[PDB]
DNA sequence: AAAATTATGAAATTTGCATAAATTC
DNA sequence: GAATTTATGCAAATTTCATAATTTT
């Protein structure tokens, strides 16, 4: 069930930390359009699924995925 | 109304289906 | 050589760029 509303929990979450779409989507290597139809009810794929899902139980930290972008 | 943010059409890239090739047993 | 595993051409679905529309300040 959980798959096709991940992405609007995951809107929820950065408008809480009042983050842009381009901020938050580009933490796992995700553009901003693409991070505008995922919380548009897009379908979300099973990988983008996992990571939103590990993230926002805080099992995977910002820090953590910021010493991978570089 | 300018700046910043989000949404959208369409080109290009990526994925998964069919199945061909290869490998294992 | 059959069963199983892996690779590949290509259709189709997905991503992103370019930018339009919207929202915020």
């Amino acid at each position: 069930t959980q798959p096709q509303n991940m992405a609007f929990r995951a809107k929820a979450t950065r408008t809480a930390r009042r983050e842009s779409q381009e901020t938050f989507w580009s933490r796992f290597g995700i553009s901003q359009s693409c991070g505008s139809r995922f919380e548009n009810g897009e379908n979300l794929p099973f990988p983008i699924y996992l990571l939103l899902h590990f993230y926002i139980e805080g099992q995977i930290t910002d820090r953590q995925l910021a010493d991978l972008r570089g």
